């Protein structure tokens, strides 16, 4: 995955993934150009 930002933080860029995984511990996510950015960056 690539490194993305939701404004003032870093997150993980998921290719075509509007729904973050449950196995991880993400709180918020910002829609990306192609995919989405799940934060925090784990």
């Amino acid at each position: 995955g690539t490194a993305c930002s939701c404004g003032n933080s870093k997150g993980i860029y998921w290719f075509y993934r509007p729904s973050c995984p449950t196995d991880r511990g993400y709180t918020g996510s910002c829609r990306y150009f192609l995919g989405t950015c799940c934060t925090p960056a784990d």
